[PDB]
């Protein structure tokens, strides 16, 4: 929470914000409270507005944009319907003087959080993302042109809407699968549970695996992955699935035997140098960027308005030996969903 500002090229309009990241914790979303400082000489006879846009973009030329949300207020001249100021606004107004005007722009309940991706060379889709922008600008008209908007009198700040955990949590994640292979009705059974349904970024995820092997085959390897799954749901139906964490059991399951073991995974952007083809919450090169949080779709909402859907799952893969006359080993797997986001506020 450092105060930062941006001044228009012509110095007529300056925007101040108290932070870049706005917390969505499901129950509510922190609104964008700020102030605009104007040069009274330069905005004489003009109107100054501030807008908040959430936009989905697609395309590395070819491009698509949809405004998922837009809100705008007039800050100058004062309209007189601003409501109560926040401590931040009061502080800045006191310090900066009377040419300072507060704005409050709220988020609705139906938007995604900050997410973006850049395709890897093997991916077919194009770059896309959800961006949030605060813009302050002056408008004026002449005898000729009505309500003009010069770039020199405008100023933009990019902000983020970041997913933090809600108060409650879903049921404990559990999965159960069983397989019968060709020529034997003897079952291989796998039960998997996670300690809970929401994990925070950087939090270890304990995966309990129980293998009940009634078959003649050996379980040669037990591998556990966190997979990120991304579905682009506007403009182009692109799909990505990426391993963002992986651990092997370092133990086998012989024929007619059982094994229960708990393995711990921590899905992290830092786990891999390759950052393309993964859903992130910001620019690849930027130091603050993390894996994108799970999408949380509000009840009743058409999921397409989210633009990009991000989900996570634990995948448990069992490698099973081939019997005599078989050419290769084989692999079976099951998956168990969980949600990943930032801590409760």
């Amino acid at each position: 929470h450092v105060i930062f500002k941006k001044i228009s090229r012509d110095k007529s309009v300056t925007i101040y914000l108290g932070k870049r990241d706005y917390i969505d914790h499901v129950e509510r979303v922190e609104p964008v409270d700020g102030v605009v400082l104007v040069d009274p000489e330069l905005v004489k006879g003009k109107r100054v507005y501030v807008s908040l846009t959430c936009a989905f973009r697609y395309g590395q030329g070819l491009s698509f944009r949809r405004d998922l949300y837009f809100s705008q207020v007039q800050v100058f001249p004062p309209v007189g319907a601003s409501g109560a100021t926040t401590r931040l606004q009061e502080s800045l107004i006191k310090k900066l003087g009377a040419n300072t005007y507060p704005f409050l722009l709220t988020f609705p309940d139906y938007l995604p959080c900050s997410v973006m991706l850049q395709p890897a060379p093997q991916d077919v889709g194009k770059s896309c993302g959800v961006d949030f922008e605060i813009k302050a600008f002056a408008t004026h008209s002449t005898d000729v042109e009505e309500d003009k908007i010069p770039k020199k009198s405008s100023v933009r700040l990019l902000i983020r809407k970041v997913q933090h955990a809600p108060r409650d949590m879903g049921p404990q994640p559990r999965a159960e699968a069983s397989w019968q292979f060709f020529m034997s009705d003897k079952p291989l059974r796998l039960a998997v549970s996670l300690s809970k349904e929401i994990y925070y970024h950087g939090e270890p995820i304990p995966v309990t695996v129980a293998v009940t092997n009634s078959t003649e085959k050996t379980v040669k390897k037990i591998k556990v992955l966190v997979e990120q799954v991304t579905n682009v749901v506007l403009y182009s139906s692109d799909y990505y699935i990426k391993t963002v964490a992986a651990e092997e059991a370092q133990e086998k399951v012989p024929p007619n035997s059982s094994l229960t073991k708990t393995l711990t995974l921590v899905p992290l952007l830092a786990n891999n140098r390759e950052r393309r083809g993964i859903a992130l919450d910001g620019k690849i090169k930027h130091e603050d960027t993390n894996l994108a949080s799970s999408t949380i779709i509000k009840e009743g909402i058409d999921k397409t308005v989210m633009g990009i859907l991000v989900s996570y799952q634990i995948k448990v893969k069992l490698t099973v030996s081939g019997l005599l006359g078989e050419l290769t080993s084989s692999e079976v797997a099951t998956e168990v969903p969980f949600r990943l986001m930032h801590p409760q506020p």
